[PDB]
């Protein structure tokens, strides 16, 4: 029971906007922000914390998640006795504390997901894990965005301010991994899906591309293997995924439109719960896919949505909201 931790636990978090952190791209600037970093980093920390705090006792009590409670204490311990920074040398200190901080250890989210797996006879709320698990995913994407952000903004990157690209290409970043899983789906059953890219192929905007990196190949992979699954009698002649992009004011439509069979009826209400898998930080097995790729881009101010056509395909809408 520290008290260091209960001054922080209910304070709110401050977000900086994606459009104020265009603005800053600069040695006051990163004094100023470095501050913040330093100051924000224990409140998220704490927040997690109490989180933990609030878990059932019995549930609490399970020895993953008990260890997984301590390692978050531990990491607030080590980024508060970091004293306050006063000039631009205190900031360049800080930033190599956040560097080793994370890329520390363990895998928290797969410990997580275990101790709730090891607890399920006791969990008696049918959205507790869901809840617990989709706060977890995007608090730790959270501080993985402002430390990751910040740290980048020492390095200079062409088209990038930080973590945020100035002139992303939803077509190439879509084709970096369309190569990615299609080399892994060839060599599981000796061909794959082709996937074709329509709409707004020439589209370019200021956007982030980490949290992309973790949907685009998950939700590849979901309609390439669906498609393999599908079409097992006829393994070299399947039909294509095809990829749609519609950029408007508003938001980037990215829909992902696959033969694959469909959801069944009978799996629909479960494709969205962590765990639920047909199959034989954040992992990208296990039933995590869905759920984590839909915290993720209803974090980021948009959505994941999915329309099942049950014996023919899917279509799976991923939304994200444009900076702005
Ligand atoms: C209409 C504005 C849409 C902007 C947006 O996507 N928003 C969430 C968000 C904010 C900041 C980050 C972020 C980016 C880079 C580095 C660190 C952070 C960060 N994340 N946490 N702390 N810092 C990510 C997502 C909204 C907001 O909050 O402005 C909400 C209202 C939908
Ligand atoms: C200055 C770091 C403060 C935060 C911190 O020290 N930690 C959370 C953390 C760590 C790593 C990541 C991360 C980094 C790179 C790639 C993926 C991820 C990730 N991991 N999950 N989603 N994204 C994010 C958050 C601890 C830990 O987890 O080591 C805990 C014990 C407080
Ligand atoms: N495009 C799709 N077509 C058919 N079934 C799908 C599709 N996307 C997801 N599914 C189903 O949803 C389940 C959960 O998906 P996901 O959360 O990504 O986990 P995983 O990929 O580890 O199985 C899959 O195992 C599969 O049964």
């Amino acid at each position: 029971n520290q008290s260091a931790i209960d001054v922080v636990a209910e304070k709110p978090s401050v977000r900086l906007t994606p459009t104020m952190m265009l603005y800053s791209g600069d040695g006051s600037h990163l004094l100023k922000s470095g501050r913040y970093l330093q100051q924000e980093l224990p409140v998220r920390i704490a927040h997690r914390i109490k989180g933990f705090r609030s878990l059932p006792f019995i549930i609490g009590c399970n020895p993953t998640i008990l260890h997984v409670h301590e390692l978050y204490i531990r990491a607030f311990q080590k980024l508060t006795d970091f004293p306050p920074i006063k000039d631009q040398a205190d900031e360049a200190q800080y930033c190599q504390l956040v560097r080793q901080l994370l890329d520390d250890h363990k895998d928290v989210v797969t410990l997580l997901a275990e101790g709730l797996r090891e607890s399920r006879k006791h969990i008696e709320d049918e959205k507790l894990v869901r809840y617990f698990l989709d706060k977890t995913l995007t608090s730790r994407l959270g501080i993985r965005m402002l430390a990751t952000h910040h740290l980048a903004l020492h390095e200079d990157k062409p088209d990038f301010v930080g973590i945020i690209c100035t002139r992303l290409s939803p077509k190439k970043i879509i084709e970096k991994w369309v190569d990615f899983a299609r080399r892994l789906c060839e060599h599981k059953y000796g061909n794959a899906p082709r996937v074709r890219i329509n709409g707004h192929v020439a589209a370019r905007f200021p956007f982030i591309p980490m949290p992309l990196d973790y949907i685009l190949p998950e939700l590849l992979k979901n309609a390439m293997r669906a498609t393999m699954e599908s079409h097992l009698d006829t393994p070299y002649n399947v039909p294509d995924v095809v990829i749609t992009i519609a950029n408007n004011d508003v938001d980037l439509i990215i829909r992902i439109s696959d033969r694959g069979g469909g959801i069944a009826h009978k799996d629909l209400d479960r494709v969205m719960d962590y765990h639920f898998t047909t199959a034989e930080g954040p992992m990208h097995g296990f039933g995590f896919g869905l759920p984590t790729s839909r915290a993720y881009a209803e974090y980021l101010g948009g959505s994941l949505q999915l329309q099942s056509l049950q014996g023919i395909g899917t279509d799976v809408y991923l939304r994200l909201r444009h900076i702005d």
